[PDB]
C-alpha cells in the first residue's frame, strides 16, 4: 500500500511537492519557492558536501512524508550512530502512521549499517513530537547538552581563524 | 609555517587517526576501550566508508595527531541552507592549553559559512561540566528547548523488526 | 511551467545526445559529429575524470530543450570560487519559453550559495544578439580582459619544444 | 626545477606561494595563513572544484604554480583547456618558470585530447600580454569577456 524507499540524486526533484509544504508548515508567508527548492535538493540536499540520505513515503506515486538521516562516527562499541534530521508527514497523509513506518524503515537501515543508535531531537515547545516518540519507545536523554553557534556568533568565530 | 598544522584526515590515510583514537576509546570507555587492530579496522572500513556521513580534520604537530573533529552538513534546514553537525572534538591530554579545541572549531566555523550553513551545532553532556563552561566561554548557546532522543540496542531491533 | 530545470549526471549523460546533435549543426552544420561520435563524445570526455565541468538542463516530456555547463574555478579573490559558464545552448523548438535566462538564474544561486562571488562566461563579438541579450540581464562586459589561446599546431610545439 | 601536480593530500605545500600571491594583489589586505590553509584545503581542493593545481618546485620550495581545468563541449569532439591562474614566485624571476609551467600545461592538454589552451590576460598588465604573444599565444580579439558579481550576482541569484 504505502511504500518507502531511498530518493537518489535522480529522482531527487520528486522531495519539491513535499519541501512545499515543509516550508509552508514552518516559515509560513516567508516559504521558499518552487524553483527556490528544485535548486536546493539538486545542489545542496543532494551535493558532495550532503552528510544526508533522504527516504520517502509514497503512496499512488504521491509523497506522503520523508526523512533525512545521516551516519556519524565516532560511537560506542566500534559502530555508528544514526541520527535523523528531520521527520515529517504530509497533512494530508495524516492518520496513517507514515511517521512510524519512516522510523521503523530507518530502524532497518542502521542495523543493516553496523549502527546500535538512532537518535534525533525534537523541541520542547512542540510537546506532541515528544509524547508521539516516547509512545513509539523512544528513551530521552536528558544528560544531553545542545549547544550552537549561528547568524553573527557563527561569522565572528570563523573571523577569528 | 606554523607548528601545529590543522588539515583533512581522507580515507588514504586514516589509520594516522590509530594514536588519538585509542586515547579517546581509553577516555570514554576505560576498560573496555577498543584494541588498535580493532581500531584500525573500524577507521578503514566504518568511519571512513561509503555509508559515513562525516569528514575529519585534524591538528598536527611533529607527525603527531594532537587532536580532531568529524563533522557533517545536514539538510534541511531554514533559509535554504545546509546545518552543520559537530559530532565530537577530542584533543589529547599531553596537548592541553594548546588551544587546539578552539583552533579546530574556527576552522569548522568558516567551512560552515563557506559552505551555505548558518549554524554549527552540536551536543555535550552534562556530566562533564567542563566542556558547557569551555563552549560557553567562547560564545555558544545552550539550546533548552531542544529534547534529545535514542533507541540503542535491543529497542532499536525491536523497532526494525515489529 | 511543465519546464523542469534539472542536473545531469554520468549515468543519464546519454540524455543529451539530441540537445548536443543540435547543438553541433547549430555551430558546424555539414561538419557535424554523427550521433555515435556525441554518444562517445559524453561518455568518455564531457563526462569524465579529467572533465571540470557539470552540466543542468532544462527539460519538459523527457526532451532537452536546453543545458548549461559550468565549472567552479580558483582561486580568486577574496579567498573565494569563480564560477564561469562554458556553453549556454537552447533549443531552436524551444525559443521564447524564457530558458536561458532560467538556466542562469540557477547557475547565479550555485555560485553564490558555494562561496563564489562571480559568474563570468564568454561570447563572441560575430554573436551581437547574445551579447545584446546578456547586457539586457545585467552582466558587465569586461573590456580590460584580453583573451589568448595555443591550438592545434602551435599548441603541439609549446608541449613538444 | 621539476614541474608536478598536487594532490589534496599535500594542498598545504602551497600556502607559502598562495601568502605571497596575496601580498603581491592584495597587499595589506593579504589572508592569513590559517585563512589560506583552510581556504586550499576545503575550497581550492574540494569536490566541487574544477581545477587542479600543478607546481614547480626546487629544493623543497614552491617556485610557481598554474591552476587549470578542462572544459566541455568545444568543436572537434574535444575538451577546452582553461588556465585560470599562473604565478611565478619573485624570488624565481629569469628562470623561466613561467614558460616551463605552460609547456607542462600543454603536455596535459594534448594527453588529454584538448585543442585548445585558453586564458585571459588584464590589458593593465602589459608585460603580461608581450609576454604570452612572445611564446607564441595568439590573442583572439572577438571574444567578449562577460560577468555578473557582487550584488548584481545576488540580485540575479534571487530573482530565482
Ligand atoms: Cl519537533
Ligand atoms: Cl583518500
Ligand atoms: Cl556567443
Ligand atoms: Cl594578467
Amino acid at each position: 500500500s504505502v511504500e518507502i524507499k531511498r530518493v537518489d540524486k535522480h529522482h531527487c526533484l520528486d522531495l519539491v511537492g513535499i519541501f512545499i509544504e515543509l516550508e509552508r508548515y514552518y516559515f509560513g508567508d516567508k516559504a521558499a519557492s518552487e524553483q527556490d527548492l528544485a535548486n536546493y535538493l539538486s545542489h545542496q540536499v543532494f551535493s558532495e558536501h550532503s552528510g544526508v540520505k533522504v527516504i520517502a513515503a509514497v503512496e499512488h506515486d504521491k509523497v506522503l512524508g520523508f526523512a533525512t538521516y545521516t551516519i556519524m562516527f565516532p560511537a560506542p562499541k566500534l559502530s555508528g550512530q544514526m541520527y535523523m534530521k528531520d521527520l515529517f508527514v504530509s497533512s494530508s497523509a495524516r492518520g496513517k502512521g507514515i511517521g512510524l513506518q519512516l522510523m521503523k524503515h530507518l530502524a532497518t537501515i542502521a542495523i543493516t549499517h553496523n549502527c546500535q543508535r538512532l537518535d534525533w531531537t525534537a523541541e520542547s515547545t512542540n510537546p506532541t513530537a515528544g509524547k508521539f516518540y516516547k509512545s513509539i519507545g523512544a528513551s530521552l536523554i536528558r544528560e544531553k547538552e545542545y549547544y550552537r553557534f549561528e547568524g553573527n556568533g557563527l561569522n565572528k568565530l570563523a573571523k577569528s581563524l
